[PDB]
């Protein structure tokens, strides 16, 4: 009757159980964190992983729903009065040149308010290069800006929680403690003691550079 752990999701078993149909069940509640999201009776001969499948289907809308919720929004490349879109491209920030001939190409916004920037198509690549969004740039949805941000000064480092987030088989990116250490060069059990139930008492956090570093290689981030 051991709480199961799949990145920041949580099934906690209740105290106490019952009998349905004669048979003992016990409660077992899906967590984000502190948002309560699904309650199931589930027998107790149910192994632990028989647990953790009942839930998977209503974890995997709540990403669906993120990857919608947070994408990214993006541009369109059309031909200067041009009839069709050539590219797009999602961009983690909008281009400070927008608004409402020299130019054969228009850079759009793919939603409104429209605003626009004419490009040559060497002014399209620096853009894009500059100003693409990574992969999993949704996650950021999800994580505090104290986390995200690149000041210093109001920077805090992630907590367990929020860095099962990014890292964990069960965290959104998939990739494993053991993956995340060798990208930063440490050794699976340093990074660990950033990522574990008695991290509380672990005096070393994650390092500015190392955490904006590892959201850059998972491609969360662009360090830019």
């Amino acid at each position: 009757m051991n709480a199961i752990h799949i990145g920041p999701f949580s099934i906690t078993p209740a105290a106490r159980g019952l009998h349905y149909g004669g048979l003992p069940h016990h409660q077992w509640t899906l967590y984000y964190g502190p948002r309560e999201m699904a309650i199931k009776t589930l027998p107790d001969s149910y192994t632990s992983s028989e647990v953790r499948d009942e839930f998977s289907d209503i974890i995997a809308e709540f990403v669906i729903d993120a990857r919608h919720r947070y994408a990214p929004d993006v541009l369109e490349l059309v031909n200067s009065d041009g009839d069709a879109v050539l590219a797009r491209v999602a961009v983690s920030r909008l281009p400070e040149a927008l608004s409402g001939d020299r130019f054969p190409y228009w850079l759009l916004t793919a939603s409104r308010p429209r605003l626009g920037l004419p490009v040559t198509l060497n002014e399209y690549t620096a853009l894009a290069v500059e100003l693409s969004a990574p992969p999993l740039a949704w996650i950021t949805g999800l994580l505090p800006g104290e986390v995200l941000t690149h000041d210093a000064e109001e920077w805090r480092p992630p907590t367990s929680w929020e860095l099962r987030h990014v890292v964990g088989e069960g965290s959104f990116t998939g990739v494993s403690g053991a993956a995340a250490a060798a990208l930063l060069g440490m050794s699976a059990t340093n990074f660990r003691k950033y990522t574990a139930g008695d991290s509380a008492a672990n005096r070393q956090k994650i390092s500015f550079a190392a955490w904006h570093y590892l959201l850059d290689r998972l491609g969360v981030k662009r360090a830019s």
